[PDB]
Formats: structure tokens, sequence, C-alpha cells
RNA sequence: UAGAAAUACGCGUUUUAGAGCUAGAAAUAGCAAGUUAAAAUAAGGCUAGUCCGUUAUCAACUUGAAAAAGUGGCACCGAGUCGGUGCUU
DNA sequence: TTGTACTGTAGCGTCT
DNA sequence: ACAGTACAA
């Protein structure tokens, strides 16, 4: 009955154990089910689960966010389409149909091919008029002709579609800034004082030159646009246009004159990454600089040239990754003057001009969220009308308040220690109170720091100063206030790391000092503070102000509202000025003030249980199904999965051995603490010593004894290190034929390792949109799409394999002939498949399927075949092996000890002598060979990597004994768990195989194994069929 | 150190449009041009929202729509991935 | 016409 | 892990 469980963690792996007293690992004989002969199987009560480990959700999170910025622009092209549909529906109702069927084939045009005007001559007209779209926009802001509403509509669309950045809030010399961005850098602090107050920031910078040579000529001291007539963004990208063309005329003048045999391939080639891979191509701006450099290089007549392309400005493109730097003002200026230009010849546009204008200035505010109605998990908002929500009407049915309430009860987090109370900010002047007296607290004093002392030095130096010295306190104040010679010191390093920046700031900002300085007004502040750092937009930072009108309304509580702050605590009000001991009556800033001028730290605070925070904490940190029971908890997504493997694992291990509990139970850094308290609530909520250890302590007992450690040997270790924590827990436990027992127990050559089985859930398939082919593999982005033509995806993630038994008609006389195979279902037809199985696997033409005999096959099913094989199932197409050696420990010994000579000349006496044992006993590198060989004859069944393992074994089987057994470490990716990869013997890398046979597996043993593995279920698929 | 959320840009990819010309039966060779635009950016789903869709959970069997619950003996000697002995109902 | 090997193939930056 | 060419039948 007795018994104890040992148990690690980690991301990918969860070792379990059971141990008796003695150290007696028990051995028992277990059911297995299914059509097997067998009925029971011998096996040990040790294993190890393996499995991949999870995602956190930052992926999937981008691409949700980028799916609806996706469809908000789709939105917002809509609208305007809305708007323009009434009146260019005389002219052409058929524009923005022939917009969205531009991506069809000619024959899949339900229109005329060109897009814009319906014809060849008029697009062609077009296009030489208008070169790119600039051309267009230029054209429409400058000039003040009638234009064709198809321009302009293409205009506005291409004006929205992509309408910059919203970084700047205002309606927008750089010289004149910078002379004051230097000044109030010069009065925020006294360090690096500029060289003269002469500098102009537009003569070194804006003056065309590249980045390395106006640094430096800046250093030496110490957004391009052509006219002030408006369109700036389009006449200085004409102006690239027309540079480009000039520089291409030039370079085919000069490399007909100078290279003929160059041209070709230049200007040609699309592959070899010249001007032709450049635009026809995928070649990139820099890596085309850096191809045709030398060309210009080594032959003459291109100084101007070599100019241009170190300022990287030669032969640029209009579309442009550098492009993000515009911002959405310069946008609304250049629509603002066309829909200026065309009101007259269109008061239609005259009537709505303010909604088009909405349209590119309306963005979603920070703290809304999305517009769900209540149709998803992640929204905040309540409207008050139940209207479709339009950026002309945000604001009339939108509740900010209440918006903006439901944002701020979920965005902050709750404090670690005290979980029921919300954080401060870190930029809270409380919170700078905390961290400073934190500070302060350990600094010393020799002729610590006392209360009265405290308060004074504070309201001396940092009532107004904005960074505070251990240096300027003893000259300060203690030489001052209390005439002393010198204080010894040694509390931090020169300045403090902590200051009162928020308090210096509120310092700055508002008139009355003495409301500042003031006690009543703290909650004030941290409302007003908290206010900054919840919101970073102006509308709702100047509703929160509107509530202190009473305090203050002069100019200085309106200049608050342009400056922010980012970012939020660890630690809360409640915990800190809030719960009050009992008989010291002192929180926890009473304690940093003052304790006899021999003052402690708060985690000493926290720490002694004498004094009455210890009690009140854990009392504080008291926080069903167990799925949900589980789904509250904190914790990243990608290391739960080890907890819902651990809980599993313990449960199963319990039902196991006759619904018996253990006595002791061991887990292997606040986390795990927070493992440790919530597997010790299940003693009260589901229904065992919880122990916890410290993995230097088992890996220090490793180094005491013979049974060292090998990772890349086998995954035996991930159970042998769960059975050393119970082994370690229980000895423990029990303490400025056992100790005999361990060595044959660790030679066991039978643990249950079992690879988790999971559907894998996750994308379409990589994402790269491969080109139009013949191939029927090309996977249809859309279903009208067709891949023969318009192209798609490859590489599909499969979700399952799925068994099937049917008869399929093969060849030209097509004879109904029944077949057994496996099919991979993949991710997007796994819903198709679930709804109806039979009819999805009659549409992919398999006739009269076994209903009752589909079986689920997910990845890393295992299969057991003839003479022990084992082999573990990646996919429909390829399988992955499946089963392990394990050394004698005297082989793991050689093999550990004849590598890294220098850790083990730490112990010359022992360890270097044994040294020497390895140096002899060398058949032991010819035994680990001959281990190989028989295990990859017996399952690996490679032929020709061996004989080439072999042949480089003997050749080179003179080097010195170290690189020798790091090779041999090296040598077992051949045999490792997993998939075949290539790896390294001393002058060859072998190449991995491919297992692209299923045709084996279908006529094998399937085994299912449990979450501990110890229950089985055989089915053999011979019979099946 | 972190977890979890919101609002946004700029590219990339794919297809189509931006008439290629000459000598040419021509398989080809020479010359001209090349910068931009549209659409999509997980298939799609129904609560039809300017929402949601790659995060989390998941051996087999029997019940339960499901959630969920239930279903597989022990002592000993050995160890090629576990083998057997005996007791038991 | 159906199996084995070698081989290239693999959405991101930057912003809060 | 998947995709395609280029052989062995």
């Amino acid at each position: 009955k007795k018994y104890s469980i040992g148990l690690d963690i980690g991301t990918n792996s969860v070792g379990w154990a059971v141990i008796t007293d003695e150290y007696k690992v028990p051995s028992k004989k277990f059911k297995v089910l299914g059509n097997t002969d067998r009925h029971s199987i011998k096996k040990n009560l040790i294993g190890a689960l393996l499995f991949d480990s999870g995602e956190t959700a930052e992926r999937t999170r981008l691409k949700r966010t980028a799916r609806r910025r996706y469809t908000r622009r789709k939105n917002r092209i809509c609208y305007l389409q809305e708007i323009f549909s009434n009146e260019m529906a005389k002219v052409d109702d058929s524009f923005f149909h022939r917009l969205e069927e531009s991506f069809l084939v000619e024959e899949d045009k339900k229109h005329e091919r060109h897009p814009i005007f319906g014809n060849i001559v008029d697009e062609v007209a077009y296009h030489e008029k208008y070169p790119t779209i600039y051309h267009l926009r230029k054209k429409l802001v400058d000039s003040t002709d009638k234009a064709d509403l198809r321009l302009i509509y293409l205009a506005l669309a291409h004006m929205i579609k992509f309408r910059g950045h919203f970084l700047i809030e205002g309606d927008l010399d750089v010289d004149k800034l910078f002379i004051q961005l230097v000044q109030t850098y010069n009065q925020l602090f006294e360090e690096n004082p500029i060289n003269a107050s002469g500098v102009d920031a537009k003569a070194i910078l804006s003056a065309r030159l590249s980045k390395s040579r106006r640094l430096e000529n800046l250093i030496a001291q110490l957004r391009v646009n052509t006219e002030i007539t408006k369109a700036p963004l389009s006449a200085s990208m004409i102006k690239r246009y027309d540079e480009h063309h000039q520089d291409l005329t030039l370079l085919k003048a000069l490399v007909r004159q100078q290279l003929p045999e160059k041209y070709k391939e230049i200007f040609f080639d699309q592959s070899k990454n010249g001007y032709a891979g450049y635009i026809d191509g995928g070649a990139s701006q820099e890596e085309f600089y850096k191809f045709i450099k030398p060309i210009l290089e080594k032959m003459d007549g291109t100084e101007e040239l070599l100019v241009k392309l170190n300022r990287e400005d030669l032969l640029r493109k209009q579309r442009t990754f550098d492009n993000g730097s515009i911002p959405h003002q310069i946008h609304l200026g250049e629509l603002h003057a066309i829909l200026r230009r065309q009101e007259d010849f269109y008061p239609f546009l005259k009537d709505n001009r303010e909604k088009i204008e909405k349209i590119l200035t309306f963005r979603i505010p920070y703290y809304v969220g999305p517009l769900a109605r209540g149709n998803s998990r992640f929204a905040w908002m309540t409207r008050k009308s139940e209207e479709t929500i339009t950026p002309w009407n945000f604001e009339e049915v939108v509740d900010k308040g209440a918006s903006a309430q439901s944002f701020i009860e979920r965005m902050t987090n709750f404090d670690k220690n005290l979980p029921n109370e919300k954080v401060l900010p870190k930029h809270s002047l409380l919170y700078e109170y905390f961290t400073v007296y934190n500070e302060l607290t350990k600094v010393k004093y020799v002729t610590f720091l006392s209360g009265e002392q405290k308060k004074a030095i504070v309201d001396l130096l940092f009532k107004t100063n904005r960074k505070v010295t251990v240096k300027q306190l003893k000259e300060d104040y203690f030489k001052k206030i209390e005439c002393f010679d010198s204080v010894e010191i040694s509390g931090v390093e020169d300045r403090f790391n902590a200051s009162l920046g928020t308090y210096h700031d509120l310092l700055k900002i508002i008139k009355d000092k003495d409301f500042l300085d003031n006690e009543e007004n703290e909650d004030i502040l941290e409302d007003i503070v908290l206010t900054l750092t919840l919101f970073e937009d102006r509308e709702m930072i100047e509703e929160r102000l509107k509530t202190y009108a009473h305090l203050f309304d002069d100019k200085v509580m309106k200049q608050l509202k342009r400056r922010r702050y980012t970012g939020w605590g660890r630690l809360s009000r409640k915990l800190i000025n809030g719960i009050r001991d009992k008989q010291s009556g002192k929180t926890i800033l009473d304690f940093l003030k003052s304790d006899g001028f021999a003052n402690r730290n708060f985690m000493q605070l926290i720490h002694d249980d004498s004094l009455t925070f210890k009690e009140d904490i854990q009392k504080a940190q008291v926080s069903d199904s167990l799925h949900e029971h589980i789904a509250n908890l904190a914790g990243s997504p990608a290391i739960k999965k080890g907890i819902l493997q651990t809980v599993k694992v313990v449960d199963e291990l319990v039902k196991v051995m006759g619904r018996h509990k253990p006595e002791n139970i061991v887990i292997e850094l606040v986390e795990t603490r927070q493992i440790t308290k919530h597997v010790a609530q299940i003693l009260d909520s589901r229904m065992v010593k919880v122990i916890t250890l410290k993995s230097k302590l088992v890996s220090d007992f490793r180094k005491d004894f013979q049974f060292y450690k090998v990772r890349e040997i086998n995954n035996y270790h991930h159970a042998h290190d769960a059975y050393l924590n119970a082994v370690v827990g229980t000895a423990l436990i029990k303490k400025i034929r056992d100790f005999a027992t361990v060595r044959k127990v660790l030679s066991m050559p039978q643990v249950n390792i079992v690879k988790k089985t999971e559907v894998q859930t996750g994308g379409f398939s990589k994402e790269s949109i491969r080109p139009k082919r013949n191939s029927d593999k090309l996977i249809a982005r859309k279903k009208d799409w067709d891949p023969k033509k318009y192209g798609g995806f490859l590489w599909p993630t499969v979700a399952y394999s799925v068994l099937v038994v049917a008869k399929v008609e093969k060849g030209k006389s097509k004879k109904l002939k029944s077949v057994k195979e496996l099919l991979g279902i993949t991710i997007m037809e796994r819903s198709s498949f679930e709804k109806n199985p039979i009819d999805f696997l009659e549409a992919k033409g398999y006739k009269e399927v076994k209903k009752d005999l589909i079986i689920k096959l997910p990845k890393y099913s295992l299969f057991e075949l003839e003479n022990g094989r084992k082999r573990m199932l990646a996919s429909a197409k390829q399988l992955q092996k499946g089963n392990e050696l394990a050394l004698p420990s005297k082989y793991v010994n050689f093999l550990y000890l004849a590598s890294h000579y220098e850790k083990l000349k730490g112990s010359p006496e022992d360890n270097e002598q044994k040294q020497l044992f390895v140096e002899q006993h060398k058949h032991y590198l010819d035994e680990i060979i001959e281990q190989i060989s028989e295990f990859s004859k017996r399952v690996i069944l490679a032929d020709a990597n061996l004989d080439k393992v072999l042949s480089a074994y003997n050749k080179h089987r003179d080097k010195p004994i170290r690189e020798q057994a790091e090779n041999i470490i090296h040598l077992f990716t051949l045999t490792r768990l997993g998939a075949p990869r290539a790896f390294k013997y001393f002058d060859t890398t072998i190449d991995p195989k491919q297992y692209r046979s299923t045709k084996e597996v279908l006529d094998a043993t399937l085994i299912h194994q449990s979450i501990t593995g110890l229950y089985e279920t055989r089915i053999d698929l011979s019979q099946l069929g």
C-alpha cells in the first residue's frame, strides 16, 4: 500500500515515479485490451511524459489584430464606395464591379479586363499621362480644372487605404525645435553640455547627405521636400520617379557603351539579382545596391551614381519600406485640398465633405475595443443606442464613460501578494516613495537613518532635487544640520537608483506647491497619475481632469493634457500603507521610515513570522470541474500545459494502485511556489506531504556517486530524475537494503516513456502564396479562385490521420478493389470531416467505407511492429522512430568521464585518477559501437549509413579519447527518440533519411497508451479490413 | 522576468491591368520598356457584429445530447524495453 | 503506372 | 514536415 511519488516539472517533460521506502520499484502485470492475443503485460511503475511545448498567445493576438485592421480597412473602402455609388452609377455603374473583379482572369471577369476605363486606348492614355497614382494626386491637388469622377475616386481610395500613421495628434522650423530640445535637455540634467549654442539642425541633417557623413559632421560641430506649394509628398515622389527614369536612361547608355556582356544579365535575367530581378523578381533595395555597387566601382563615369547609392537615393521605388514615417495629417491636408478643388464641379462632394474627412481621420480609441455588440469575449463597450456604428456617429452612440470604466477594471493587474487589490503604477507618487524608502532603509550611518532624520532629509533634499547621492547627504544635511564631520555610508554606489520623478513633475507643472506637499491631496494626485498611465489619447484624459475643476482651473491644469506615462507596478496601496500590524501599529512604509535607526527591509518584514504581516498574507492568497478549476489560474499558456499533465498524471497514478493515495509527493522560481500551494488545495477540493526539492541537491548527489547523466543518449533520464527527486525527498523527510537497491533499479531497461498524441491545431499552412502552376497540390486560397490559374498555398498542416478501410476503383479497366490505408485530415477539413465523415470520405473517392471501424489517428500515434520495433507516426506521409536504448551504468559512466577533461581536473586525486581509467578500458567505446550497430540492425534497419560510420570509425579511432567520446555522444542522433537529423562525426556529416513508407504500419499493432502509459489498448490492424 | 488585452501604420506575396517592337515558317537573336494600380492576406462561420476564426483542452472503451462520470488484482525470482511462477475470484 | 532518394522549401518590421 | 524531379520497378 505505502508509496511515494517523485515528479519533475519542465516545459516539455513531466517525469513521474512510484517508489517504496526500501527504494524497491514495484513491478506489476497490467491488462491490455483490443483484438490482440495479448491480455497481460509486465511493466515497471517508472515513466516519463514527453510532449510538444505549448504556444503562448501572442502570435494568435497579432493574427487577430491584423484580421481586424484588414477588415476595418475594407470597411473604410466600403463606406467610400457607398458614398460614391449613387453619383458614379450615372456614368459607370460597373466601376466598383470591375474593381472587385480585377483579380480574375479575362474569362472569369464578368466585364472588360481594363478596370479604370473598360477599354484599351483610354487606359493606355491614362497610364501614359499618369505613370503612377502620384501623378494623378498631384494633378488633382494643383489643377483647378474639372476631373473625371473615376480618377477622383481612385485618389480617395488610394489615399484612405494607405493613410499613414496616427503618432501625431496635432494638425501639422525643425532647427528651432532642435534648439528648444537641446535647451530642455540642458535644463533637464547637468550632463552632456552642448559644444556651442549656434547649432542649426536644418543645415546639418536635412541637407542631402548620407547618415555616416551627417553623423561625422554633426560630431565635428559638437522627409525630403521640394517646394512650399501643396502636395509635398506627391511632389517629392514625382521627383523620385523622374530621377529614377533619368538614372535608368543613363544606366542604359553607360552599360550599352561600356559593358555589352553584362547588359543581358542585369536587364533581362530576373534570377541574378539584377535590375530585372529588382523589378520583376524578389530583390530588395539593399541587396540590389550591394550587387550593383561593384559594377559601378570598378568602371568609370559613375561618381554621382556612387554618391546617390551611398545616400540610398538611387533608383528608388515609390512603395517602399521606409514610408512608415509619413503621418496622416499630410494625407488629410491633401484630401482637403482636392475636395476644395472639386467642390464646385461636384456639389455632392460639398454636401458630405466632413464625412470623407472623418473616414480618414477616425480611429477606434485605445480604450474602446472591438464593436462587438456582445458577440466577442474581448470587448468592453456599452452603447447608448442600438445603432450601426459609423465614423460619422461614433461618439453619439458609444458611452465613453462606461466603456472606459469597463476598460479600467480589466487592464490593470492585481498584486501578486495581495490578489484582491489592483496595482499602483510604476510612476505613481506613492510607488516612488516606497521604492526610495526601500533604497533609504539599507543606508547605514556611523559618525542607519532614523525616522525623524529621514523626514528631515526628505524635506530638505527630496523636496527640491531630482536625484540624490550619499555624498550629498553627508555634505548637505549631516555636515550642515547636525554639524557632523563625516558619516560612514555604503548604502548605494554613488547616486540613488530611485527618485521622486513624478513628484517633481507636479512640482514643475502646478502653481500651488503646498497642495503637492499636503498629505490630504495624495489620493487626488494618485487618481491623476493613474489616469495618465491609463490613457494616452486626448479625450478621456481631458474628461477625468475635468472633475478637479473646483481645485484649480488655470492654464497649468490645461497643460497636463499632452504629457503621458506608460507601464504598471507590481505593488498596491492596501499592502504598503494598508494592512497595519497588531502590536507595532506600523505599515510597510511606516517601518521603512523608522525602526530605531536600525531599519529593517520589506522582505524581512514579510518573512518574519513574529510580526503579523506574514500571518495576514497567506489568508489573502486563498484563491467545481477541474478544467475550470485550472482555467482561472495565472501563468503562461505554454507553462500551464505541464500543470494539466501533472494533475492528470498524479490522479491516474493514484487510480492505478487500487485508488490509494501516497504519503509524500515531491516536486522539482516563484511559479513552483504557486504550484505547491495549488496542488495542496486538492486535499480539500477534490479528495500527501508536498515537499519542495532543489535541483542542485540532486545534481550534487549525482556527482557524489557513479550514476551520472548524459542527455543525448536516451529519454529514460526524464524519469530517472523523477525517481531521484523521490529518493532525496523521502531521504530528507526521514532525517555573515535500500542503498543496495538503488544500484539495481537505476539500470532497469523498461521505463514507460509515452509521447502525447494531440490533434495539431494551428494555421492553414506555410503562408507564402506560391505562384500559378499545373500541379494539383496547390491549395485553393479562395473558393472561386482555382489554384491552376491563381496560385495558392503549399505545405498544409495536418490535424490528424484517419485510418480507413474501403473500396477504391483503379486502372483504365476500372476495378472495384479493396484498400486499407490511412488518410491525412488537415485543419480546415477537420470541421467538415467531424460534421460528416462518410460523405467527406466519399467526396475524395472512397466507396462504402466502414462506419464503425474509422480510427482517429493523431500525431505521435505509436505502432508496434515485428521484433519489438516501435515507430511513431508524424503524419499521413512520414513516420518517426520510437525505440530507445539503455546502456549499462558502467557504459554511461565511461562515456561521461571520458569527455570533459577539465571538469575531472577539479579533484585530481579521484576523478583524474578515474580519467586514467578511461584512457584504459578503451574496449568500452567499442562496446558502445556494437550496441549502436545491434540496435540499428534491430529497429533502424539502415544499411549504407552504418557502413559509412564503421569505415569512419576504423579510420579515425586513433584520436584522443575526449573528442572520441564527444563524437560518440554525437553519434546518438541515429538512435535518438524523434526524427532523423544531420549530425557530425570526426570527418563526415551523416545525412538523415525519411521513413516515407506508411505501408508497414497498416498491418502492425496500434498501441494506444494512456496519459501515464500504464494502461494500453492494442489494436492489431492486420485483422481489420 | 513575465502572463493577458486594445488601437495603428509600412512592406512582402499572388493574379490581373499598364498593347512590347523588328528580322522573322521559325525553334531564336537583337532593340524598346520596366517605378504604378485593383483585389485578397488564413477556407470561411452565424449571435450578421466595422464580430469571430492559428492561444488553451484532448490515449482506448462503456454510459451521458453534452458537461461529466465510470471501466484494468496481489507476492516472488530474474531483466533486450519486460518474462514467468504461485494465490485469488 | 507506383516506389525510393536527394533536394529545396519555410511572412515580417515597427508602433504604441 | 512537405514538394518535386528523376529514376528503379
